[PDB]
Parts: structure tokens; sequence; C-alpha cells
């Protein structure tokens, strides 16, 4: 039997400002920092430890991991930072206030952009400042694989290779794994692990900075999962 622990980044500046974020590299608020620290103390107090961690290339997730590591005295463990764990790419909605967007385009249209499994938001223009092509984080990713927008289906397809190629072999080797990532990248993983349908997964909400523990059997099939804390 294996345990795998998941955590969404703490409150980001754009969570506070009610903006779609996607791949824009915004940082944690003081409240986000505190959530991250609290998650680390909770894992420490429950006697959890880790051998390795995976995270995105986005600093809200990485700094969340840093706080967890600091509180746990695990600053020395290997960390794999992967663009494959990045939040779902929100296209031309990245940076827009969610309430002002629904006001302009209507709740129905925004429902689609937030919840349609297979239909992405409107794309960035290739020359947008927010496009990923000149970013050193993605310099070794083939240009064709870099998104200008994503539906959750795209996000799942992008995350799973990291699981197959690295995380699953890590777990099977008896490494105690922590994944510090984002709402939709974690939903993508949870969808695969729990075999959740296209329709069901769209309604799963993961709170900021709460450890989510998965117990897996010999075939990496979930036995049970649960949040730690209150
Ligand atoms: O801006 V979202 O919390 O619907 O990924
Ligand atoms: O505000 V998010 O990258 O789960």
């Amino acid at each position: 039997m294996y345990k795998l622990v998941l955590i969404r980044h703490g409150e980001s500046t754009w969570n506070k400002e009610n903006r779609f974020t996607g791949w824009v590299d915004v940082d944690l608020t003081e409240q986000g920092n505190r959530e991250a620290r609290q998650a680390g103390q909770l894992l420490k107090e429950a006697g959890y430890t880790f051998d390795i961690a995976y995270t995105s290339v986005l600093k809200r997730a990485i700094r969340t991991l840093w706080h967890v590591q600091d509180q746990m005295d695990l600053m020395y463990v290997p960390v794999v930072h992967s663009w494959r764990l990045n939040e779902r790419h929100y296209g031309a909605l990245s940076g827009l206030n969610k309430a002002e967007t629904a006001a302009k385009y209507g709740d129905e249209q925004v429902l689609v952009w937030r919840r349609s499994y297979d239909t992405p938001p409107p794309a960035l223009e290739p020359g947008d400042e927010r496009a990923p092509y000149a970013d050193p984080r993605y310099a070794k990713v083939p240009r064709e694989q870099l998104p200008l927008t994503e539906c959750l289906k795209d996000t799942v397809a992008r995350v799973l290779p990291l699981w197959n190629e690295s995380i699953a072999p890590a777990v099977k080797a008896g490494k105690q794994v922590l994944i510090a990532a984002h709402g939709n990248s974690l939903r993508a993983l949870i969808k695969y692990l729990d075999g959740i349908s296209d329709a069901d997964i769209v309604g799963l909400n993961i709170p900021n900075g709460v450890p989510l523990v998965y117990e897996l059997d010999e075939s990496l099939t979930p036995i049970r999962h649960y949040y730690l804390g209150d």
C-alpha cells in the first residue's frame, strides 16, 4: 500500500483579486504563505514525511512547496519542477476578473469556459506578451506542444505523461511522494486515479493549501482518499 499526498497552491494574488490565472506566474499572498506553512505543520504533526516532491514551474505552487519543506525540515529532498503540472492554460481570459467577464459575456458563456471538458477558452494570439514561446521555463518543450489555451481534456493529456514516466515509478519504488500543484492539474490527476467521468470531474473543487492524501494499492488504484485537518 502507498500514500501519495497532493496540495493545491496557497491563495495567490489573483485568487484574492478574483482573476483567471492559468500560466501567468503570480505569487502567493501573505494568506497563501500562511496556508502553506499551516499545511506543512499539519503534515509534520501527523508524522508524514517525503522522499521526493513534484511541482510546476509556477512560483505560487513552488513557494507553497517551499513552506511545506521548511516547516517539515525537508528542504534537502529532490524536487522535480515540471511544466506538465502547470495549471490549466486559460488563454485570452488570463488576467480577467471573473465577475466582470460573466457580466460582459453572460453566465452561460463563462460556464462553458470554466466547465466544458473539451472546449477551451478563447486563445491567446501567438504574439501576445502572455504567450509561452520566449519563456526560459519552456525552452526545451517543442513549440507545437505549448498551449495558447486549454480545456481540461488538454490538461489531462499534458499531465499524464509525467505520472506514467516519473511519478508512478517513484511511488512503486517506495518513494514517499508529495505533489504541490494547481486546481486543474490536480483534478486531471484525480480524474485518472479515481476514474471520474468527463461530466463529474468539472464539479470537483480543491481548496488552497489543504493536504489531500490518497491511499493506493499494489496497482496504484485508490483505496481511499481524505483531506488532513479541520
Ligand atoms: O480561474 V479558476 O478558479 O475557474 O481555474
